[PDB]
């Protein structure tokens, strides 16, 4: 069975794997360690952008945020490029999702909750969606670095998939805001070797990845069948076995996603 297959992925990559695919009308939930905690890493950036979208008119996307080289304390490919001229809130959302820019995320946290109030306000957004489990406690890059077992800055596959479901396939956001979030995730540049690699080309995939220390590699996606049937897929992993500098394994994620896609695509008439 599928649990046994997921277990064999864990043995082969010397990793811990978490999977959740919510139940639908026609399919049972897929759950593997689904209530175990894993570090968010950059996956929180998706609901962060929704938080900012939700709380503000679309005109707030035009607001120019200025920052300095001193505020760049994490890998920030887009923020580095715009450091002299600043970035709009809209540009920051784009950067945060599509490049996993760490400075962009920190600046959106300040915008949501003020300095020192951002991680609490982000977690409160999750609470506002009925997620009592997830918590963010630090900003970038510290949130990627807590040890195995620390509950800070964690979610569960179950919790983050149900949030993403609300955001993309529910009514947590009005249509016009919902469309921006979905466009950004659709245009993501960092996920080609993860959930995307597991689904056939005629399935549509949107995603947000995360990567961190202790071999952490995550991806959260929404996928659409060739006839437009939607599913939410969360895959989380770590490799605590090799300590802080353990190599993350994207191919573990691609494999877990391929197992999911088999169950989702394979009909039985
Ligand atoms: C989102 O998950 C961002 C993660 N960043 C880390 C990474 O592995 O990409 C580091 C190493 C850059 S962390 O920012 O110091």
């Amino acid at each position: 069975d599928l649990a046994d297959r997921f277990a064999e992925l864990e043995r082969r990559y010397d990793a811990r794997l978490g999977v959740y695919v919510p139940a639908t009308g026609t399919t049972a939930a897929i759950e593997y360690r689904a209530d175990e905690r894993f570090a968010f890493c950059s996956t929180f950036k998706a609901p962060l952008v929704a938080a900012v979208l939700h709380q503000n008119p679309l005109t707030h996307l035009d607001k120019l945020i200025t920052y300095t080289s001193d505020d760049i304390r994490s890998i920030s490919p887009v923020a580095q490029q715009h450091v002299q001229t600043g970035m709009t809130i809209g540009q920051l959302c784009d950067a945060a999702i599509r490049y996993s820019d760490g400075t962009a995320a920190n600046l959106l946290l300040a915008d949501l909750g003020g300095p020192g109030g951002g991680t609490a306000a982000f977690t409160g957004y999750l609470r506002s969606l009925g997620d009592t489990v997830s918590r963010l406690d630090a900003e970038e890059p510290e949130l990627n670095r807590d040890p195995p077992g620390d509950e800070r800055d964690t979610t569960t596959p179950h919790a983050i998939a149900l949030v993403l479901q609300q955001l993309v396939l529910g009514n947590a956001l009005p249509p016009d805001k919902r469309a921006l979030l979905t466009d950004w995730m659709a245009r993501n540049t960092t996920g080609a070797k993860r959930i995307r690699a597991g689904f056939p080309a005629d399935w549509k995939v949107i995603d947000k990845t995360g990567t961190g220390d202790y071999g952490r590699a995550n991806d959260i996606a929404v996928v659409w069948s060739p006839t437009g049937v939607p599913y939410v897929v969360a895959v989380m992993s770590d490799r605590a076995g090799g300590g802080y500098d353990a190599e993350p394994r994207e191919a573990l994620l691609a494999e877990a996603a391929t197992c999911v896609a088999g169950v989702l695509a394979l009909e039985h008439h």
